[PDB]
């Protein structure tokens, strides 16, 4: 693991900060790691003009500043990060979580030489269906906790969530979807560490990958069996459908118990898993 | 085989190092960022912090009231102990109030640090409390932070970047992010934490010249700092060097504001990689 680097790509509404504890776990095994902040996430992220204002005026109608972000912009940010570290490490592992699988996969398609192994952590695999919504709305995913995404995401230019809502039922839906295994008396800092706007392209734009570029990279899926945001059945569906398109290079399959956020609630064993890939 | 362990400052978290971490990887320097107790995803919020009008924010006792300076330092030691056998060279980089816990951690376990970097950070060698330097005459020129009154009774030094008073919010911006472009996004406002543990700025940090004082160390002064005066940074350097005449500070510099890992992450990473 002396020359292995894990490039971590966060999921929708999250950022690089959610990987922090898992990065500590990886270092404990001598695995260096960096976390990419996709456009619209991290310290650079915007918020709607009323998101931090009492009453939250205009939140349901204001157009998002992320409306013009394309799927290629998200992938090219991953390509840029992979390109900056390629000459420094012999083995580069691309680790994507949830919606990050789109941009990570397209980056591996654009530049397969920059990626030595793909790791999908309950993430979107665009091999068989190019849009994440193609799986989110599939019958296998009907039993997940329905996220309170704002109506008409195409017009806002983003899939909008409101963890700062005064509606405790609304906030509790986000809580149960992402952080199901959270202790009953846990701190509430996570509420203002999420970003409200996820670019429309992230969940709704097609991600075209081919079996002769993306499909030849060694890859592993990590299924989260207690996932209430993306059903384990949907995760198995993505593994089976993608494998049928690359029969000579099938998915490696690992498994963890618990909710959609093992980097938060199981960072130690997630790092141990990643170091074993 | 070099690992940089990054300790954030007050009201911040590991998140703010992200751009500098990517810059360090460019140069082949691995890095992790520690989240001190009460920061990051572990951070609590007052019950009214996210409520319209923020009721009770001025009086509610903090959940961080019982965190001691030893708790903050022991978290740094625990992080340093996990990576010691995996890297030949461990750089402990502290920013601002992070210098307190990082220095006490280095004093508790000197074999876990090969070099200390103080990035406009508190150096407790000559004065054990950060307020000994914050309230020094050399620091009178900083942008006054709108910290809530009576931090001892609250159990925290409280900041309110979510305040409806634009002047209050702008004072936080002018102190930490003076060089912010004119039309920058607002995300930074909700990525700060309101409560900094009372011990962070007020508790004494005891280090000795034969433990902490023997570790190679560097200070990175920020010349356009409006949160911690550059004069205060030079004073900390000089006063600390008198107590360790055999091991004086290495002194480097960066222009710009108090947040170089936000506004100058490239040159900051070039500096750290060259240490």
């Amino acid at each position: 693991n002396s020359g292995t680097l894990a490039v971590l790509v966060h999921g929708a509404w999250h950022s690089s900060l959610h990987w922090a504890a898992a990065q500590r776990g990886l270092a404990r095994r001598g695995v260096a790691s960096i976390a990419v902040d996709l456009p619209g996430h991290g310290l650079d992220a915007p918020v709607p003009s009323g998101y931090l204002t009492a009453g939250q005026p205009g939140l349901e109608t204001e157009k998002s500043a992320l409306a013009d972000i394309t799927m290629d912009d998200l992938a090219d940010a991953v390509v840029d990060a992979l390109a900056e570290v390629r000459s420094r490490f012999a083995r580069v592992l691309l680790v994507a979580h949830s919606a990050g699988g789109g941009p990570a996969s397209l980056a591996a398609e654009k530049a397969p030489e920059l990626v030595d192994h793909l790791v999908y952590l309950a993430a979107f695999v665009p091999a068989a269906r190019p849009r994440f919504t193609d799986y989110i709305n599939a019958p296998e995913n009907a039993d997940v906790v329905a996220l309170p995404i704002f109506s008409d995401p195409a017009n806002l230019g983003a899939h909008r969530l409101n963890p700062l809502s005064s509606d405790a039922i609304e906030v509790d839906a986000i809580r149960r979807a992402f952080l199901t295994d959270m202790p009953p008396d846990a701190p509430e800092g996570w509420r203002h560490l999420l970003h409200p706007d996820e670019p429309y392209a992230s969940l709704s734009a097609p991600v075209p990958v081919t079996p002769r570029r993306w499909g030849r990279i060694p890859r592993t899926y990590i299924r989260l069996d207690g996932d209430r945001a993306l059903a384990p059945t949907t995760q198995n569906l993505m593994i089976a459908e993608a494998d049928r398109l690359t029969p000579d290079n099938p998915f490696g399959v690992r498994s963890l118990p618990g909710d959609h956020s093992p980097m938060v609630h199981r960072p130690g064993e997630l790092a141990d898993l990643l170091a074993g890939i």
